[PDB]
Order: C-alpha cells, then sequence, then structure tokens
DNA sequence: GCTGACGTTTGTACTGTAGCG
RNA sequence: GAUGAGACGCGUUUUAGAGCUAGAAAUAGCAAGUUAAAAUAAGGCUAGUCCGUUAUCAACUUGAAAAAGUGGCACCGAGUCGGUGCUU
DNA sequence: TACAGTACAAACGTCAG
C-alpha cells in the first residue's frame, strides 16, 4: 500500500511523520536487540530528532588566529634570540635560559631566582632603576653609555614581541598622523557623503579642542560650540563623540527601529558597526574608517604629550612621565587618606578583591571598575579636587599596558627599534650587521594574500613557494613566489554567485555593478536622468529629478564613478565604451588586496594609463567586500528571443519596465531556463559537499542532513519501499485570471532557496530510474510547503501548537507537513509544476465559507478531486484521524547523542591551589604550583566494570561505574583504553564490555521514567507530557484567552486547569522526582487559583519546564520562582536500561547495565 | 545555558570505655 | 546570511621586582604596588614561521579505513506503546 | 558489648564561566 512522508526541519529538530494513502500514521512493532526481555517495542511511525545546533567555524577561527599569532611571535623573539645567540652566550651565558624557564618556581627552575642578572642585588637595583620597561627603553634611545646586551634585548624584546600595529602605511607623516590633518579629511568625507548641510573644519583646531586637558564630554561639547552647522545630537557629533570613546546611540540619528549603539573601544565594534552598514548604506564606510582613524589619532595625542625632543623615544617618555605622575597622584592620595579620612583605608589599598587600588593593581579589577569604586570616594572627600579631574579625564592612575595601546603604530616602535639599535651599535658589532636583520624582525609581516607559510600540510594554505627553503623575514621577499600565492589568493577567495553558480562575484563597489544598481532601482529619458544627475552627484534626490528633468531619494549610487573622476581625473575616460575591462580589473585588484606592494605590482600593468601621482592616490585608494552577483549574471546571459541583455533590458524595455528580480522569475524571458540549467553542482557532488554547498548557516544543513539520514531510514524502514510523496517545511523562528493564479502563486510556493535545495537533495537521494531514452523516472515527488497553510490549519480547525508542553510538537508539525501536502497534491493534480520540485487553495479542507458581504456558503463534507474521481479530504473522519494523531501518547523523540567536541575546558586560568581537579596547563607544570584549567568537557562518558583500590588494607573492591573521558584524555583513551584506565586505577577492565555513552545517551530507569547523559557526573530529563488533544487545544485557548466563542470555550472546561495541573503533578512523582517542586506548585496553585483563568494558563505553559525534555532549568509562577533540581548524579544509571536508538528511534538495541559486573 | 567548582552539611568505620574498696 | 587569510590590544596564570617592624602567636601595624619573562588550549609528526575548539558520530556483522550489510504483516485499542490472529 | 568520641566520605545549594 502507497504511504508519503512529513518532515518539519528545524534549526534544532527535524520532525518526521509517515503516513498511509488514510493520513493515519502506521505503528510497526520493532524488533529489540541486546540483552534485555524485551524481544519487540511497538512505535508510532512520527517523531522528531534532537541536536545541538550546529555551530560556525567562527570561533574556531579566531582561537586558530590566535595561535598563529602567538606561534609567529614567539617566532620572532626565537629570531631574536638567534641573532643575539653567541653574543649573549658570551655577555651572559645563562640568560636566555633564565628568561626561558621564568615561569617556573625555584625548586623546578634549574638556574637562579631572578630572571635579567641572576644575583638579587643586580636585578632589585634594574628594577629600581627601572620600574617599568619603558624606563630603560628611553634610557636605551637617549642615552648613548654601552648598556648590557641583556637591557639591549629586554627592550627590543619588549618592541618586537607587543609591537603595535600596521594601519599606517609607508612612513609617519603630519598627514596621516596629525589630529587637524585627519579632522579636516573627516570633515571632507562628511561633505563628501552629505553635500546637504556641510560644515567647515577652519573653526575647529582638533590639536587643542581634541586632544585638551578636558573629559571626553568637555572636548565633545567644546568642538559642537565651535561648529556653526551641527549640534551635539546629530550624525557628525555622534561620530565625534564615538572616536572620544563614549557611547553614542546612532538609531536616534538614523530613526532606527530598533536601537544601535557604538563605541570603539568595545571588542564586537566590527559586528555593530556592519549591522549599522547593512541598515543605513554603504556610503557611511568612509565616514565611519575617517572616525575611527581620528579616535586611533586622538588616542596617539593622548598617549604621545611629552615631547621634550622629537627623537626622544616619545611612547616610553610618556610612559615614564605618567609613571612619575602615577606615584606623586599615589603618594598625594596616601597621604591625603591617611590624615583626613584615616578609617576606611585598607578596603582601598590591602582588599585585594574590591575595586579599590588594591584590586586594581593586585587583584582583577579594571580601571573603570576602580574608577566606578574610587568616584565616590572621591566625592564625600575633600581636598581631592586634583585627584577627581584626574579621573574625570580618565587620566588618575592609569596602568602602562591598557586597551589604549592598540592605538599605537609600529613605525613608533621602529623608531625606538632604530633609536636604540643604532644608538648602541657603534658598542656591538652584531648589533651593526644585524641591525638590518631586526628592523626586518619587526616591519616584517606576513600580507594578507600569502596565508600561512606551509609545506603542503595545510588545509588553509596556499602559500606558494619560489625556493624549497625555510621561510623568514628576511628571505620572504625571495622564498615566496608573491604573484604565485596572489593567483592563489585570487582563485581561493573569489566567491561564487548563488544565482549563477561557478562565476566569479563581482566587487561590490564595481562599476557595471553601479551601472546596474542605480538602472534597478530607476525602473532615452533613462540615459539622461544619470549622465546628467547620477553622474554629477553621489545620490540624486527627487527634487533634482523633478527639477531639472521632468521640468523639462535614490538608495543607489555610482560612488566609484565619481571617486575615479576624482582621483584619474579626465571623465571622457570613464564614459568611453572599451575602456569597461581595464577599470573592472583596478576596482578588482583594489577590492582584493590589502598590501601596498601587491597592489603596486597589480597597478604596475596600467602604469601607462594615469601618471604617477593619480597612480599613487589610486594605489592608497582601497575599497572592500563583495556583491551577491556576477558579470555572467549582470551582463554575459542574454534573451535568445529579443537578443539583449539583463542590463540592457534595464536600459531599454518598452512600454513596461521590470525589475531585476522579474528578470529571474519572469516566465516569458529565457533567462530563468538559462539559470535553472546551470543551477546545477560542476560535475556534480557527494551529499556532504552539496549540503557544504547550500546558503545557509550550519545548523541548518545539520538539519538537512539529519533529514536525509531520517528519510534514508524512514526506508529501511518498511522494506526500502519508497514513499510516494515527501512534504518538507523549512520551519519559521476584483482579482482577474492572471491575478487569481498569483494569488495561487503567493500561497503555495517557496520563496527561499534553501528549501529548494533541500528538495533538490532529497529527490537526488530518492529518485535514481531511468527510461529507454534520458527521461527521469521519479518514484518519489518531494514537495516544499510554506508554514501559513499548516498554521493555518493549526489556527482554523481548533488545532493549537503551545511549544512549551513537549518536545511533540515537532513531530506534530511534521505530520501535519505530510497530511497539508498529501491533500493539496491529490486535490490538484494539474498543478504538480508548482509544488513538486478556486484561488484560496486552502479553501477544501473548509467547512464553511464566510464571504465579503458577511454571508455564509457551504462545502462538501467528503471533498473530492474531478480530475480523477479520488477521494481526498474527508471531513469528521481525517479531521478526526489528524485529531488522534496529535492526542497520541507515543512520540518517538531522540536527542542525538554526541561526542562532544569544543574547547578542552573552559578558558579561564585559574590560580594555584591545593585542589586535585586543577588540569595542567603544561606537563612539567604541576597544578599545586602553578594552576590551571577548570571545567574540562567530558567527551564522552565511558562504562567501566573492572577492580579498584579500597580502605587502608587496598582491597581490590569490583566496582561498575561511569567514567568520563574528557576531551583532553579522548585521543589517548582511544589510543589504548586499557592502558589509559589502568593509569586511572580501573585494574583488569573487561575490554568486550567497555561501553561508550556520549552525551544525551538515553537510560530507562522506573514506571517508565527516561534519564539522559549531560556527562559521567549530571543527567538530564527523558520524558515528557502526553497531554490528549483535548487540554493543549484548552491551554493554548486559555493562553490566548486575550471569535469569542473561544473566549466561552475557556469558561467552560474550568476542570482542564485542574487536570493539566493534576497530570504534570502525578508525572513529575513518576519521572522527574522534584518533590519540594511538586509540593511548591500544589500549595502554589492552591495560594492563587483566584487569579484571572488567563493568568493561570499563561503561568501553567512557563510551569512545564518543570517537565520538559533535557537540561533542569529556573522557572516561575506569578509571584513564585522554582529553581531546578540538578541531577548530579550517575549512580542509578549503572543498572538502568541503556538504550541505543535509531537515528528516527524506531530500530532500538537495548542494553540492561545491571546484568554487568 | 547548564556542567561543574567549591564550599557547607549531613551520613559511615575505628578506637575508646565503662562506679569502686 | 556561509567561509578564509594578516596583524593588534589587553586578560589570565606562575615567577622575578630583597618588604620592614615587632613576638609564643593561626599576622596586626606600616611600607610597597604601575613592570617584565613565559605560556595562552594538552600537545601532534609529514618537523611547517604548520596543525590542534567547524563539520561528522545510536548499536551489531564484515571491512586498516572508505564503505556495505542487520529488524514479517495486518487488526483492535492507547499513559510514552499495550494486546490478538496468520506467516516463516 | 552498646554506646561515645571522632576521623572520615557522600549530598545539597549558590557561583562560574
Amino acid at each position: 500500500k502507497k504511504y508519503s512522508i512529513g518532515l518539519d526541519i528545524g534549526t534544532n529538530s527535524v520532525g518526521w511523520a509517515v503516513i498511509t494513502d488514510e493520513y493515519k500514521v502506521p505503528s510497526k512493532k520493532f524488533k529489540v536487540l541486546g540483552n534485555t526481555d524485551r524481544h519487540s517495542i511497538k512505535k508510532n511511525l512520527i517523531g522528531a530528532l534532537l541536536f545541538d545546533s550546529g555551530e560556525t567555524a567562527e570561533r574556531t577561527r579566531l582561537k586558530r588566529t590566535a595561535r598563529r599569532r602567538y606561534t609567529r611571535r614567539k617566532n620572532r623573539i626565537c629570531y631574536l634570540q638567534e641573532i643575539f645567540s653567541n653574543e649573549m652566550a658570551k655577555v651572559d651565558d645563562s640568560f636566555f635560559h633564565r628568561l626561558e624557564e621564568s615561569f617556573l618556581v625555584e625548586e623546578d627552575k634549574k638556574h637562579e631566582r631572578h630572571p635579567i642578572f641572576g644575583n638579587i642585588v643586580d636585578e632589585v637595583a634594574y628594577h629600581e632603576k627601572y620600574p617599568t620597561i619603558y624606563h630603560l627603553r628611553k634610557k636605551l634611545v637617549d642615552s648613548t653609555d654601552k648598556a648590557d646586551l641583556r637591557l639591549i634585548y629586554l627592550a627590543l624584546a619588549h618592541m618586537i614581541k607587543f609591537r603595535g600595529h600596521f594601519l599606517i602605511e609607508g612612513d609617519l607623516n603630519p598627514d596621516n598622523s596629525d589630529v587637524d590633518k585627519l579632522f579636516i579629511q573627516l570633515v571632507q568625507t562628511y561633505n563628501q557623503l552629505f553635500e546637504e548641510n556641510p560644515i567647515n573644519a577652519s573653526g575647529v583646531d582638533a590639536k587643542a579642542i581634541l586632544s585638551a586637558r578636558l573629559s571626553k564630554s568637555r572636548r565633545l561639547e567644546n568642538l559642537i560650540a565651535q561648529l556653526p552647522g551641527e549640534k551635539k545630537n546629530g550624525l557628525f557629533g555622534n561620530l565625534i563623540a564615538l572616536s572620544l570613546g563614549l557611547t553614542p546611540n546612532f538609531k536616534s540619528n538614523f530613526d532606527l527601529a530598533e536601537d544601535a549603539k557604538l563605541q570603539l573601544s568595545k571588542d564586537t565594534y566590527d559586528d555593530d558597526l556592519d549591522n549599522l552598514l547593512a541598515q543605513i548604506g554603504d556610503q557611511y564606510a568612509d565616514l565611519f574608517l575617517a572616525a575611527k582613524n581620528l579616535s586611533d589619532a586622538i588616542l596617539l595625542s593622548d598617549i604621545l604629550r611629552v615631547n621634550t625632543e622629537i627623537t626622544k623615544a616619545p611612547l616610553s617618555a610618556s610612559m615614564i612621565k605618567r609613571y612619575d605622575e602615577h606615584h606623586q597622584d599615589l603618594t598625594l592620595l596616601k597621604a591625603l587618606v591617611r590624615q583626613q579620612l584615616p578609617e576606611k583605608y585598607k578596603e582601598i589599598f590591602f582588599d585585594q578583591s574590591k575595586n579599590g587600588y588594591a584590586g586594581y593593581i593586585d587583584g582583577g579589577a579594571s580601571q573603570e571598575e576602580f574608577y566606578k569604586f574610587i568616584k565616590p570616594i572621591l566625592e564625600k572627600m575633600d581636598g581631592t579636587e586634583e585627584l577627581l579631574v584626574k579621573l574625570n579625564r580618565e587620566d588618575l592612575l592609569r596602568k602602562q599596558r591598557t586597551f589604549d595601546n592598540g592605538s599605537i603604530p609600529h613605525q613608533i616602535h621602529l623608531g625606538e627599534l632604530h633609536a636604540i639599535l643604532r644608538r648602541q651599535e657603534d658598542f656591538y658589532p652584531f648589533l651593526k650587521d644585524n641591525r638590518e636583520k631586526i628592523e626586518k624582525i619587526l616591519t616584517f609581516r606576513i600580507p594578507y594574500y600569502v596565508g600561512p607559510l606551509a609545506r603542503g600540510n595545510s588545509r588553509f594554505a596556499w602559500m606558494t613557494r619560489k625556493s624549497e627553503e625555510t621561510i623568514t623575514p628576511w628571505n620572504f621577499e625571495e622564498v615566496v613566489d608573491k604573484g604565485a600565492s596572489a593567483q592563489s589568493f585570487i582563485e581561493r577567495m573569489t566567491n561564487f554567485d548563488k544565482n549563477l553558480p561557478n562565476e566569479k562575484v563581482l566587487p561590490k563597489h564595481s562599476l557595471l555593478y553601479e551601472y546596474f544598481t542605480v538602472y534597478n532601482e530607476l525602473t532615452e529619458q533613462k540615459k539622461a536622468i544619470v549622465d546628467l544627475l547620477f553622474k554629477t552627484n553621489r545620490k540624486v534626490t527627487v527634487k533634482q529629478l523633478k527639477e531639472d528633468y521632468f521640468k523639462k531619494r535614490f538608495n543607489a549610487s555610482l560612488g566609484t564613478y565619481h571617486d575615479l573622476l576624482k582621483i584619474i581625473k579626465d571623465k571622457d575616460f570613464l564614459d568611453n565604451e572599451e575602456n569597461e575591462d581595464i577599470l573592472e580589473d583596478i576596482v578588482l585588484t583594489l577590492t582584493l588586496f590589502e598590501d601596498r606592494e601587491m597592489i603596486e605590482e597589480r597597478l604596475k600593468t596600467y602604469a601607462h594609463l594615469f601618471d604617477d601621482k593619480v597612480m599613487k592616490q589610486l594605489k592608497r585608494r582601497r575599497y572592500t567586500g563583495w556583491g551577491r552577483l556576477s558579470r555572467k549574471l549582470i551582463n554575459g546571459i542574454r534573451d535568445k528571443q529579443s537578443g539583449k541583455t539583463i542590463l540592457d533590458f534595464l536600459k531599454s524595455d518598452g512600454f513596461a519596465n521590470r525589475n531585476f528580480m522579474q528578470l529571474i522569475h519572469d516566465d516569458s524571458l529565457t533567462f530563468k531556463e538559462d539559470i535553472q540549467k546551470a543551477q546545477v553542482s560542476g560535475q556534480g557532488d557527494s551529499l556532504h559537499e552539496h549540503i557544504a554547498n547550500l546558503a545557509g548557516s550550519p545548523a541548518i544543513k545539520k538539519g538537512i542532513l539529519q533529514t536525509v539520514k531520517v528519510v534514508d531510514e524512514l526506508v529501511k524502514v518498511m522494506g526500502r519501499h519508497k514513499p510516494e510523496n515527501i512534504v518538507i517545511e523549512m520551519a519559521r523562528e476584483g482579482l482577474s485570471e492572471l491575478d487569481k493564479a498569483g494569488f495561487i502563486k503567493r500561497q503555495l510556493v517557496e520563496t527561499r532557496q534553501i528549501t529548494k535545495h533541500v528538495a533538490q537533495i532529497l529527490d537526488s537521494r530518492m529518485n535514481t530510474k531511468y527510461d529507454e531514452n534520458d527521461k527521469l523516472i521519479r518514484e518519489v515527488k518531494v514537495i516544499t510547503l510554506k508554514s501559513k497553510l499548516v498554521s493555518d490549519f493549526r489556527k482554523d480547525f481548533q488545532f493549537y501548537k503551545v511549544r512549551e508542553i513537549n518536545n511533540y510538537h515537532h513531530a506534530h508539525d511534521a505530520y501535519l507537513n505530510a497530511v497539508v501536502g498529501t491533500a493539496l497534491i491529490k486535490k490538484y493534480p494539474k498543478l504538480e509544476s508548482e509544488f513538486v520540485y478556486y484561488s484560496n487553495i486552502m479553501n477544501f479542507f473548509k467547512t464553511e465559507i464566510t464571504l465579503a458581504n458577511g454571508e455564509i456558503r457551504k462545502r462538501p463534507l467528503i471533498e473530492t478531486n474531478g480530475e480523477t474521481g479520488e477521494i481526498v479530504w474527508d471531513k469528521g473522519r481525517d479531521f478526526a484521524t489528524v485529531r488522534k494523531v496529535l492526542s497520541m501518547p507515543q512520540v518517538n523523540i531522540v536527542k542525538k547523542t554526541e561526542v562532544q567536541t569544543g574547547g578542552f575546558s573552559k578558558e579561564s586560568i585559574r590560580p594555584k591551589r591545593n585542589s586535585d581537579k586543577l588540569i595542567a596547563r603544561k606537563k612539567d607544570w604541576d597544578p599545586k604550583k602553578y594552576g590551571g584549567f577548570l571545567w574540562p568537557t567530558v567527551a564522552y562518558s565511558v562504562l567501566v566494570v573492572a577492580k579498584v583500590e579500597k580502605g587502608k588494607s587496598k582491597k581490590l573492591k569490583s566496582v561498575k561505574e561511569l567514567l568520563g573521558i574528557t576531551i583532553m584524555e579522548r585521543s589517548s583513551f582511544e589510543k589504548n583504553p586499557i592502558d589509559f584506565l589502568e593509569a586511572k586505577g580501573y585494574k583488569e577492565v573487561k575490554k568486550d564490555l567497555i561501553i561508550k555513552l556520549p552525551k544525551y545517551s538515553l537510560f530507562e530507569l522506573e514506571n517508565g521514567r527516561k534519564r539522559m547523559l549531560a556527562s559521567a557526573k549530571q543527567l538530564q530529563k527523558g520524558n515528557e507530557l502526553a497531554l490528549p488533544s483535548k487540554y493543549v487545544n484548552f491551554l493554548y485557548l486559555a493562553s490566548h484567552y486575550e471569535n469569542e466563542q473561544k473566549q466561552l470555550f475557556v469558561e467552560q472546561h474550568k476542570h482542564y486547569l485542574d487536570e493539566i495541573i493534576e497530570q504534570i503533578s502525578e508525572f513529575s512523582k513518576r519521572v522527574i522526582l522534584a518533590d519540594a517542586n511538586l509540593d511548591k506548585v500544589l500549595s502554589a496553585y492552591n495560594k492563587h487559583r483566584d487569579k484571572p483563568i488567563r493568568e493561570q494558563a499563561e503561568n501553567i505553559i512557563h510551569l512545564f519546564t518543570l517537565t520538559r525534555l533535557g537540561a533542569p532549568r529556573a522557572f516561575k509562577y506569578f509571584d513564585t520562582t522554582i529553581d531546578p533540581k540538578q541531577y548530579r548524579s550517575t549512580k542509578e544509571v549503572l543498572d538502568a536500561t541503556l538504550i541505543h536508538q535509531s537515528i528516527t528511534g524506531l530500530y532500538e538495541t537495548r542494553i540492561d547495565l545491571s546484568q554487568l559486573g
């Protein structure tokens, strides 16, 4: 007999349901394997697979980047120490070894305690002479003294490590460092985006309003009070506030519906800024870059404020003069305190937990916590005004290692490098011989297009070698094949157009992209409009359109047409038609790279077009990002009837215009057929490659894979017979004949490309037969549904969903996918070109139709299709079946058992203490002496039966125990489990009996109670409530008590509130075992029953957190908060029935673990 | 979010200890 | 909304930065403090200025692995699946 | 020889990241 499937593919679950011709689900009796006494189990063929959500590579990428950064940093040091190696070995033989084991305690350390000089006199006197490394650094710069080589090393290393940033290109000049010149460039950028309401920098001295001895807020308001055209709430004002490192609300400016807060000091500023630009435009990107550059410049004028000489180590000198300022302010504060406020001293300067100077130096407090502790203490205190104003301009008792040190360029460290090096060349000859080598060590940066410097063994790299020898800062220029590496960067980094695959996506400031998007929005008058307006200003207002042309604002812009007209300065060149592709490749070099030499090497191909000054400016220009479209989509394909391209149709289209999405979607044109012919993957792909070829989140792709697997298993069930229909939903998180048809399309048809891709995967998986001709035979037809059809079925037919009760709702939604899609496909035979891979198509389920006049019109109760004579939907019989299935108490819910993968532990390194639970950070490093990590991630648990040592008599006591293999020791456990377990103290373990138990491994124990494994030390809730349809339909309708017969349905059935509460009571006594929670709940229901039914229901809807599957989690009922009963034990599952579940969950293998021992 | 860290806060083995002249 | 490449700044951890004074003291008073080295997943071998947190994974039989293979039907009912009748 | 003194091992909240 024929059957169908429906699937509810969410980000966290895949509902699956099997339905016969009649919409009823089967219920096969499945075979059970293993040592239990149930040889079979009856299961309904409906279910949902639950799984933890597929996460992005982003955090792995961030970690990987950190790992490379640290490795290259201590190669930078190793290169330094190699250069110093022989000559240090003379000047102080053990010095680099003393610096190597500096982290060690004295018993572990082979050499002396004090790392620099060995002895306590010279090292203490180093620190007295130099309390901060910047004292040594400015000494070595200022002072031609023949200083001890150890000190040379320490300053050079404190610059080669911690070398600042590489954002300023070439040398340091006032055109890219002075706050004045840059504020001038920022106002030019503001006036470039907004030619309306500009401002003039001539009234504002950014060297003295900015960088003044006042706060961010004083300087902001002094700046506003000298701008004629602006005000502190406005756009330019918030840009300066942000530059000032304050946190403005640009949503007040762009009139955004959600809030939009920005702070340049914040570590997620890039994400927030990117959301801001998705929301406001792309034109703003050079405005915000100029404001970021201004923040870095005023940060540089604030940090570099000592100016006693131009060569005079200006960073080190300021860190010193700050130490001077800090030690006088600290002498002042301590004296102030102990003479005029004699108590409270200890909480400030000794406590070490509180946010005073104790916690600020000695403990864990940051400068902002310290300012929020100290401000309430300088307030209500006298004589302290000089300190309070230092705190107000955030200068009070600053550290030298702060969050602001990321403003420091590498040219500052190179000038101090060069000063130190060629201040001591004439005393150390190897400092002259290798000064170019050390200056390369700090200056060298691997370019963005070369990647990791692999030797074939990297997944990530593409670097191409001109020589087979070891890469270095010095030999990089010749051992890397830069050209081949950059061509490999070109070919790896180009993404591909999802509309037309295997075609490179354009740079998003491509000029063919610009002409296209302006024309697309603007849909010979077009030609006149763009030549007169869009080629003459960056953003055409509709007032200008009417005044300049209708007499005789638009989002889209030719901004790069304007940039190039500004930069290369001859207009007749950019309007010239054969000059498109030179310029397409210029914008492509210029968006692809961020390196000076690679841009210059590629622009050298064009050195004959433009003069070396504008070429210099063109290489100084830089663009970022990428569009969603390829030139073969915009201007390559062409219609076979009319004989023009998409772009030509955008330019001329007759009397009636079409948008780009219509040039794709239009039936009449041949673009859609060419696109759908091209949509397949080149030369094909595997299942896994195809899902990694889809356009979506990894969680959705995980759902798509679990969908494919539950389908392949729902045909491994019921004898390899394929389903006649598969219905898919990707979950949501008058009229003329062509308009009646458009309202059918509006109802029935998926707009989201991911689901069509799912239908393609399932189709190509299921359908594998062919004619004598090339014609496909498709044994399965794959249906894509839409949630509104389902949700209308749910809402209209009193058939409601409220997802707090149980995870059955995923399975019920897939059953709803199955019945709605399978009724639709036999109701409408001729419409299978319209959803397989009268106008309100949903009305065939209805009993009665309410018309626009108010009147009522009836339908047949049995609903049938006239094109076949087939019965399709028997109201009151299929409608009754679906209510049975939604009520039905057994639904297979499988939490996918998963090996936990991820970080070895939580990231924070905890201090040293006598606890055994600490995870050693190295193998040499005893946690009792060094500290270490905590909260290791259990990768999987393992059931071990063994002897272990017991008592002072050292008995070999036999134990069955659940041991947590952590992610760290998974590799060693899987290398040899016997010797790992023997090293864990488990003796003569039974190898054939060892049972691997990943997270969410399921056990059944008593009275049907199921409990599942979070870890060898923690368990989670298994079962869930079968509340029959009446109770769930009630509790939706009651929680939505606030059509009126639906309110009366809730004032009737009052007792269902009591019945639901006693069913959850019964159940959680049976399964949840949180007695004091049920007692609180039953007595609180007695306490609060006088609250309205609507309030009752909405609180009981939250109360199912008492029963929901998985982790115990806190919840509330009116005034009362109920805390989780955490199952931090595992002793019982050792004698439970372990269940190994199939990915659908139908097939089972059950191990009664009590039989093991 | 939710596994586990880290205390308190109870519940189990081992040695003492018992009015006496 | 996927993914990748180059740098930074901190943060943490241990160590070094002589503490002093008393006095039986489980440390009180005072003084000090700003910095640095090192490590930043353990580590791995093809030994690279690389790789190590994404994806993937119920169980059983073959297979180094890749991978393939493993569970009768229908009915009547439903507390998470229970029961009856044919069949091998 | 039953209970007392008391050194020792599971369980039960709030943090912690």
